[PDB]
DNA sequence: AAAAAGACTTAGAAAAATTT
DNA sequence: AAAAATCAAGTCTTTT
């Protein structure tokens, strides 16, 4: 069970499409064309993106073009046969204009809309779970638009349709007032499932996956999980030595399965690589994790730049972000890696005979609740605490001790390979480091938590900012 | 077994909020 | 005052 009582207002639907001005026109092969409202709409999605890299990719253009046609009238399909002949510039300029006519709004104008938001937020921004009012994260349905898959996503540019109330499944307690859909519509369904944390859900058309509207990080339901997550990583702190010794000997198992997984658990542990689940062949971008690594992703070098037994990783992790690195590994592992490459083609799997189900299944037998990801959290958390104790000058000053924090904080962002656009510290600070670690340190050094965590971070980590003191040790 | 379906974490980018 | 700086894609759990 996740809650005994649950009441809410339901999702906020996307604004209906507002038709283009008569003065704003579309040109095809030099001629003007009053596009049907549905074909006009899709075209606008494209227009508002003409200033974006997405419109230069040939996958986007083809996906967009194909999907656009599926909306045109039988006549537009006869005429508009070449994207290269479509002129979205006038249209493009109108929205660009609109944006500026927004950057350039009067204070009275701005104030008016700020308050139009405040009413939406105060109305659909909260729900009642059990006895308290909680904050809802994504209370508005994702608007129709073109798919922005990261990387070489083969589905980028595909149309993301408008979600009707008839696609929405509502979740709330049996004793709750069911949120009424917009007048003249019905919800897809209304369930009273108290084993789940979502309030709303609908199936997304491009992948065919379920989308949910869930609570806020500061919600109980979210915070409790977070607390638990670090606990689980703390328990690993206790048996990692047992665990590291055990796989370290599995490197010599007379069974390759056992070795493939021990080398994998090795990388995951030492390098913080993600489990690496399998992605549908030709339906997602080609990114890989530890398990899914292919032969072509690593290069071994008996000696490299002086170093000996160097495995060179070069691949695109999650979000097609590149993970490049030269790692000096232990001989036995280096050799196993060669054993695993024999008779394989570049496109072959390094760790054939091994997967995340197998790996985690194993991990669980070793410690209840242990999974690949737990290593990352643990490694990150243990890293930050070790560094906060090593770089924090005793007689330094708040600002410099804050720089100290930042340096300790960045050592972690490097481990996980967090890159904004480079080294992004936000995610580790919000997702992998036990808040109690910073809370303690702050309290110990007299550095105000407000100096490190901002108000929201404090809302989120509130549980930690109260239950952890100057004696906290992960 | 293994895919599909389902539920929730994690992630970077894009939108929104001190100095001349 | 005006302008310049500072909301897809994994993992892991369940269900032909």
């Amino acid at each position: 069970i996740k809650w005994k009582f649950l009441e809410h207002k339901g999702p906020v639907f996307a604004p209906p499409y507002e038709p283009l001005p008569e003065n704003v026109k579309f040109y095809y092969d030099g001629k003007v064309m009053k596009l049907s409202p549905k074909a006009e709409e899709v075209a606008t999605f494209f227009a508002k993106m003409l200033d974006h890299e997405y419109t230069t990719k040939e996958i986007f253009r083809k996906n967009f073009f194909k999907d656009w046609r599926k909306e045109m009238t039988n006549e537009e399909k006869n005429i508009i046969t070449n994207l290269s002949k479509c002129d979205f510039t006038q249209m493009s300029q109108y929205f660009k204009a609109q944006t500026e006519a927004r950057k350039q709004m009067s204070k009275e104008e701005k104030l008016k809309i700020k308050e139009e938001n405040e009413k939406l937020l105060k109305e659909y921004g909260f729900c009642i779970m059990d006895n308290h009012k909680e904050r809802i994260a994504n209370f508005k349905i994702e608007p129709p638009g073109l798919f922005r898959g990261r990387g070489n996503h083969p589905k980028m540019g595909m149309l993301k349709r408008r979600i009707m109330p008839e696609d929405i499944i509502i979740n709330c307690s049996k004793d709750a007032k069911v949120p009424s859909p917009p007048p003249g519509h019905k919800w897809k369904e209304v369930r009273h499932d108290n084993k789940v944390t979502w309030l709303v859900s609908w199936t997304e058309n491009i992948q065919g996956s379920i989308k949910y509207i869930m609570l806020n990080p500061s919600s109980r339901i979210k915070g409790e999980k977070d607390w638990q997550k670090y606990e689980t990583a703390r328990r690993l702190k206790k048996c990692v030595d047992k665990i590291r010794n055990q796989y370290r000997e599995d490197w010599k198992s007379k069974e390759m399965k056992v070795r493939q997984r021990a080398v994998a658990l090795y990388f995951i542990d030492k390098l913080a690589l993600r489990a690496g689940n399998e992605k549908e062949e030709g339906e997602t971008a080609d990114t890989v994790g530890c398990c899914s690594l292919r032969v072509e992703h690593i290069n071994l070098h008996p000696e490299l730049d002086g170093q000996e037994y160097v495995v060179e990783f070069d691949f695109l992790g999650k979000d097609s972000i590149r993970y490049y690195n030269k790692v000096p590994v232990e001989k036995r592992v280096f050799k196993n890696l060669q054993l695993f490459m024999e008779n394989k083609q570049p496109e072959d799997d390094l760790f054939d005979r091994l997967n995340t189900g197998i790996l985690n299944k194993h991990l669980q037998d070793l410690m209840e609740g242990l999974t690949a990801k737990v290593f990352r959290t643990y490694n990150a958390s243990i890293t930050l605490q070790q560094q906060l104790k090593e770089l924090t000058a005793p007689d330094e000053n708040i600002p410099a001790k804050i720089l100290s924090y930042n340096r300790a904080n960045r050592a972690v962002a490097i481990l996980c390979n967090h890159q904004r656009a480079q080294i992004a510290l936000g995610t580790s600070k919000l997702n992998f480091l036990d808040p109690r670690i910073t809370v303690a340190w702050c309290k110990k050094w007299g550095v105000p938590i407000e100096k490190i965590y901002n108000k929201t971070q404090r809302e989120k980590f509130a549980w930690a900012i109260d239950m952890a003191d100057e004696d906290y040790e992960f």
